[PDB]
RNA sequence: AGUAGUAGACA
């Protein structure tokens, strides 16, 4: 009943004030934040920290590791088998017992080697052996491992095992001979790697030649193949029952020996596979100096590794290393064809793909930092105004233990000179780059190359505390200093007046944030009943707990244990905690007059990015979740209202409203302006604009949370009352303070350390019990974005009102984006048009008449646009930051994105790197279908054709040897079904190499569908046996389907059904999740049909609803899988387990084709299947096909002409649960709940009486049949293309696009 | 010995 709550009343702020301030506050000189960007500046930069670096750390003489693994090759690489394997070990251990062993390494592998030379043929027999016929042997326990005990190792190889088990210096950047030998050693290893050993014509014609031809023959690409059998061996032993043993595997015809000690599973966390690798030294990934040693022979030098713990992360990230540089080197290639309009030479393609292999190896925490502060210098030095000198600065902050790092400093120190002198120079190459993108691509895509969360786990734990515990004490520091009552309510502007101090970051003016809410309700005010609409749209007097965001998977905090931590949950587990202890399902506004009392708790934890530093995200407790969505709807409801605020935009719709913004721009600096003179005459004027890429300084941390009650009391909403406004400043209120809870794990951490240096004795002094302290006025971050957005989109706007009263002469413009920390400022500003006459003596003239703020529009009045704006925002508590902030006249940056005029610039390589790492863990067909959908989304997001085919078959391979499907394997279907690879159904192990336009166009399940239509063709053309067995397949999956739940249907959807996969079971089956017995659970989803499309509204039946939901097997999948965990993934579906449904029972996928191959064997074609099956493919093919047939039909023709390149522009592709739960509603409760559901009650019959013709005549099908409509319903339920600028939006003009496309170099007519 | 680190770890 939105219960009454104190409101706050207006204290009468006037924008006069605030002029006049602004008139004395421009009158005088102010120092630009920023410094102007040339060659001598940045040079003295970087001379003056090189030559201070040596004081920072201690000097070091010895180059620390770089190389992950040490190996060579000479010869083409051949992959390996069982039997290669066998004879290769057998050569390499005969050729290693006649070494001469002197490091404890060396005598490691001499006894690991005489150890499995000395192995019987039973022994033998068992290693190698596939788990079908695997024994157990007195030597060899698991299939690929073999013991060797204290009594066969030497007094060396011992002292080693227990070397294993038992301040940070720099390297001399500033010495010319250091910088010389690391740029020797780089080089002869990257030039060692570059050693010679309708769409698929257009691909062999460029991708081929040009790409594959000229890298298939390289070193790095037979070393990344070989890199992947060795990373697949260790893989395999990584096991839970094979890592305590050791394991001996050979490569290369025994040139490569990996010996694999006795490890902690890599299915433990923080576990550690150690191995050491013997190799013929050559050309490759070889680094002497960190070499453990070399054994001579006749003529013959024998490399021995040191030993190497590799972690899960970085060995999961060399396993996929080679497709990695792939990918990378394949979007250099396309961003150099759009550049240069010519294709690369050879010796520069080379150069970059290993540059880019060396890359992937070295998945070091360290230069992964290096290249993220790179990403940020690059924008620096090519701006006009940035904060260079802190990022220089910032980029020696660092030790050099490596000869790479030291490279890649020498190579960064070049590069940025050269750009600050000026033509863009690449930084992995020689060429010379015309486009500012091209660069900051390529350095972006090298800074992809890193996996995410390299960081030390322990130091980070710390980290991600630090920042927190520091802006509280500093909150504290300001409240002590201010008082409690200043810093909550604000200062007054008299007092700014009398005390030019108070502007900082978590004070803000009263005045300020009143005259902001009236800027803003001059735009709410002529949209009164719109945003009164959209407020009342919001989930006010819907159930609390009958959302999905109110039940999902996602963390959550419980309650204070007895040690003092905050618990770790889920949501769904605390919604049912709550309706369990509860008596009815309350709303959001009732849910928080229950829970007002209690507090607002959180903990920290990470984020797991690829960032410097890691930052982490906020897990809150139930009563915090339901203030912060109550503040969240009201004030996304508001913002959806604005056109400056862009977190209420869609996904991909931020990127064209700022195109919009920046048209606007570019179309008001087209023109003239006009001053008037003192004798009525005119002075001419010149428009210019000026970007400023703007990040905010903690803008979460550095806040005061408090503003947000008196803007939310002064914010226009078109309701009749206050009731709704009062209750969301009341929810404000019970945010600003917070309990701030440690983790654990830093807890345990800190408690072990003994005595405490001072700086920890200062964190830990924050939290009193020891546990959790108390933190004011920091909102924690990402949970009021919409509303910090908003705010500062309204001090923003009280610039603009400001800046236009203070010149009411000058006609300047202004185009403000804010995306919370992140903002796009665009300022239109005036020049003299000839000389400076008569501007100068209308300024002097201006100041004479005691106009003294002029002063600052004298020259460059742009930076006192900014100047004052900056201002304006500290008033509002937001500092723009002086480091991360660039200014230029052309080139902007927002959003990840980058623009020159009006073009855009998305880095598609992040969403195609992370195809490569896409494992849903829900079966063979659902990844395949993530994976073709994330190469799609690169399409759509700037991806060439061709480079998308390229990714789309590398993801399909890795998807095919994850699930065990390719030839030769053991879940290959051609072994136990009688049809083809390629003529199988993808849910049933079939081909998945599609094309990337039919999957762009046409969709992700066209294979099915299209393997359908060619069984259902030959059986009604000749009748075959084997289309009588396709269609047999096919039946048996709709079986599959059948024999499902309505209320068990997740990822993708297709219409003939597939095989159900559980994949990961808990050991502890979770909490209330027994409280209901299965049967019940059956029974009462058998008999209330209405809850497989809704959710209950009533708390007896939503109880029920949620109990059943813990029993989902894609719910107990994702509630205990980790991302990396796709490791388990290579040994229980590959080699097969208990994975896949069938018949009420859980088999192997070897079953389910054995299954599948006797009941299409024994297959009769009845009419009813005739008729669904005539139904499906007249029915699907009626778009789809035309897709089809639109690219078949088609035909190009290249012309002469060269390609022309142009600037891109983003163009468009230009409730049904309730009908059902409706339609199947029979219970009083299920139609009351179904009521509730629907926006329109009274319209829902004839929806229904729509919903049954709009199927029968685009489907085909009558939903009044149960089956047929339960088959249809997760269909019921159902994108931005960067494009040149010739194209329309028409979705039959994106695809002739992409047709063009086709060719990188050539034109191509239609 | 590795990963990591000017927060003491894996161990
Ligand atoms: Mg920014």
């Amino acid at each position: 009943y939105i219960p009454d709550y104190k409101g706050m009343e207006p204290i009468g702020a006037n924008i006069e004030d605030l002029v006049d301030y602004s008139k004395d506050w421009l009158s005088r000189a102010r120092n630009f934040s920023f410094f102007e960007v040339k060659g001598t500046a940045v040079f003295e930069c970087f001379n003056s920290n090189e030559a201070n670096h040596c004081q920072r750390y201690p000097m070091s003489r010895k180059p620390r590791n770089f190389l992950l693994i040490q190996c060579s090759l000479i010869t083409s690489y051949k992959p390996a088998t069982t039997l290669s394997d066998q004879i290769d070990s057998r050569r390499a251990c005969s050729y290693i017992l006649n070494l001469i062993p002197d490091t404890p390494a060396s005598y490691l592998i001499h006894d690991m080697a005489y150890r499995y030379i000395n192995l019987t043929r039973e022994d033998m027999i068992n290693y190698y052996a596939p788990r079908i016929q695997f024994k157990q042997t007195q030597n060899v326990r698991e299939p690929g491992t073999f013991k060797l005990t204290s009594s066969m190792l030497r007094a060396e190889s011992k002292a080693m095992l227990d070397l294993l088990n038992n301040q940070i210096e720099s390297l001399n950047i500033a010495s010319h001979i250091v910088q010389s030998e690391s740029v020797s050693l780089i080089t002869k290893i990257l030039s060692d790697l570059e050693l010679n050993i309708v769409l698929d014509k257009f691909f062999q014609n460029e991708t081929q030649k040009y790409l594959i031809d000229v890298l298939k023959k390289t070193t790095a690409w037979h070393i990344g193949h070989l890199i992947r059998d060795i990373t697949e061996s260790l893989i395999a032993h990584s096991g839970l029952k094979r890592s305590k043993y050791w394991s001996l595997h050979s490569y290369n015809n025994g040139n490569v020996i990996l010996f694999i000690l006795p490890s902690k599973s890599l299915e433990v966390a923080g576990s550690f596979i150690r191995f050491i690798t013997v190799f013929r030294i050559g050309p490759g990934l070889v680094d002497k100096d960190n070499l453990d040693t070399i054994l001579i022979d006749g003529d013959s030098q024998w490399g021995v590794s040191k030993v190497m713990s590799i972690d899960l992360n970085r060995l999961l990230a060399l396993n996929i290393a080679f497709e990695k540089a792939l990918i990378a080197t394949a979007t250099w290639f396309q961003y150099y064809t759009e550049d240069q309009g010519q294709f690369p030479l050879q010796y520069a393609i080379r150069s970059v793909f290993a540059n880019h292999f060396l890359l992937a190896i070295c998945q070091k925490m360290k230069l992964c930092a290096i290249f993220d502060n790179l990403r940020y210098l690059i924008p620096a030095v090519t701006s006009l105004y940035s904060g260079f000198p802190s990022l220089i600065e910032k980029l020696f902050e660092r030790p050099f233990k490596s000869s790479l790092e030291v490279y890649i400093y020498y190579n960064i120190k070049s590069l940025l000179v050269a750009l600050a002198q000026n033509v863009y120079p690449s930084f992995m190459s020689r060429i010379v780059y015309k486009h500012y993108r091209s660069l900051i691509s390529e350095v972006t895509t090298c800074f992809f190359l890193f996996e995410k969360g390299l960081h030390g786990n322990m130091n980070e734990e710390a980290k991600i505390h630090l920042e927190t515990v520091e802006w509280a004490l500093k909150f504290r520091e300001k409240e002590e200093k201010y008082g409690e009552s200043l810093v909550e309510n604000g200062y007054m502007m008299w007092e700014l007046r009398a005390n030019a101090e108070l502007a900082e970051q978590q004070l803000y003016c009263q005045d300020a944030i009143e005259l902001a809410a009236i800027e803003l309700n001059k735009v709410l005010a002529t949209k009164s009943s719109v945003v009164a609409n959209s407020i009342l749209s919001k989930n006010w007097e819907e159930p609390y707990f009958s959302q999905t965001r109110n039940i999902s998977l996602k963390g959550m905090s419980g309650q204070v244990q007895e040690d003092g931590h905050l618990s770790s949950s889920v949501t769904i587990i605390e919604a049912i905690r709550y309706l369990s202890n509860s008596r009815h399902n309350p709303s959001l506004l009732k849910l928080y007059e229950e829970t007002r009392e209690q507090k607002a708790m959180a903990r920290i934890v990470r984020k797991y990015q690829r960032t410097e530093a890691d930052r982490g995200f906020f897990i809150t407790t139930l009563p915090t979740r339901c203030r912060l969505e109550i503040i969240e709807d009201y004030y996304d409801a508001i913002a959806k209202n604005i056109s400056e605020e862009y977190i209420s935009y869609g996904g991909e719709k931020k990127i064209l409203a700022i195109q919009g913004a920046l048209e606007k721009a570019l179309r008001w600096a087209s023109g003239e302006s006009f001053i008037e003179l003192s004798n009525h005459k005119f002075i001419r004027m010149k428009r210019k604009l000026m970007y400023v890429s703007a990040d905010a300084t903690k803008w979460s941390p550095g806040d005061n949370s408090a503003k947000f009650r008196r803007f939310t009391s002064m914010l226009h909403n078109g309701l009749p009352n206050n009731k709704l406004k009062n209750c969301v400043i009341d929810a404000l209120k019970q945010v600003y303070k917070t309990d701030f809870f440690m983790s654990r794990k830093l807890r345990n951490y800190i408690d072990s350390m003994e005595s405490l240096d001072p700086h920890i004795k200062q964190f830990l002094d924050f939290f009193p019990d020891g546990h959790h302290g108390e933190v004011k006025g920091n909102w924690l971050q990402g949970n009021l974005n919409k509303c910090s957005s908003l705010f500062g989109v309204a001090m923003s706007l009280l610039f603009k009102q400001v800046w236009t009263n203070l010149f009411p002469e000058l006609d300047c413009f202004f185009e403000f984006a804010h995306h919370s920390d992140d903002a796009l400022f665009i300022y239109g500003y005036l020049e003299p048009v000839d000389d400076g006459t008569d501007w100068f003596l209308f300024v002097s003239q201006q100041i004479q008449a005691g106009h003294l703020h002029w002063f600052s529009v004298n020259t460059e009045m742009w930076k006192s646009m900014f100047n004052l704006h900056e201002h304006i925002l500290l008033l509002g508590s937001i500092k723009i930051s002086p480091k991360k902030t660039t200014v230029s006249p052309t080139n902007a940056e927002f959003l990840s994105t980058f623009f020159e005029g009006c073009a855009v610039s998305i880095p598609f390589v992040k969403i195609l790197l992370g195809s490569l790492s896409d494992l849903p863990g829900l079966g063979y067909f659902d990844d395949l279908a993530a994976a073709q959908s994330r190469c799609v989304k690169a399409l759509d997001l700037g991806a060439s054709p061709q480079v998308a085919q390229l990714a789309v078959a590398l993801c399909t391979s890795k998807v095919e040897r994850l699930y065990g499907t390719a030839p030769g394997m053991v879940n290959h279907p051609a072994a136990y079904l009688q049809v083809k690879h390629t003529d199988t159904p993808i849910p049933l192990g079939g081909n998945g190499a599609m094309s990337i336009m039919e999957l762009a166009t046409a969709g992700i399940g066209m294979s099915d569908k299209n393997l359908l239509k060619r069984a259902l063709l030959g059986y009604s053309h000749k009748r075959q046996k084997s289309m009588l067995y396709i269609l047999g397949l096919f039946k048996f999956l709709m079986k599959l389907s059948d024999e499902t739940f309505q209320h068990e249907r997740l990822g993708q959807f297709s219409f003939i059904g597939k095989v159900q996969w559980k994949i990961f079971t808990p050991k502890s089956e979770f909490e209330f999740a027994d409280m209901y017995t299965s049967k019940f659970l059956e029974l009462w989803s058998s008999q209330h049909v209405t809850y497989d499309y809704i959710i209950p509204k009533g708390r007896d039946n939503l109880l029920i609803y949620l109990v059943r939901k813990l029993n989902d097997p894609s719910i107990v999948t994702a509630m205990t899988m980790q991302s990396p965990l796709q490791l388990r993934f290579r040994m229980q579906a590959k080699q097969h387990m208990k994975v896949c449904r069938l018949d009420g029972e859980w088999v192997t996928f070897r079953e389910v084709l054995a299954a599948a191959n006797s009941f299409a064997e024994n297959y009769s074609a009845t009419s009813q299947d005739m008729d669904l099956f005539q139904t499906l493919t007249s029915c699907t093919f009626s778009k789809e096909y035309a897709w089809k047939d639109f690219l078949n039909g088609i035909h190009c023709d290249v012309i002469p002409t060269k390609q022309v390149q142009r600037a891109k522009v983003a163009r468009t592709f230009t409730s049904i649960p309730a009908v059902i739960g409706y339609k199947f509603a029979v219970t009083v409760e299920e139609m009351s709940d179904v009521l509730d559901t629907a926006k329109f009650p009274d319209s829902l019959s004839v929806d229904l009486k729509t919903m049954k013709d709009g199927v029968y005549r685009e489907l085909g099908l009558d939903i009044s049949l149960p089956d047929v409509m339960k088959r249809i319903a997760p269909m019921l339920y159902k994108r931005v293309v960067i494009v040149q600028g010739n194209v329309e939006g028409t979705a039959e003009a994106i695809c002739r696009y992409w047709l063009k496309s086709m060719s990188l170099v050539k034109t191509i007519r239609v």
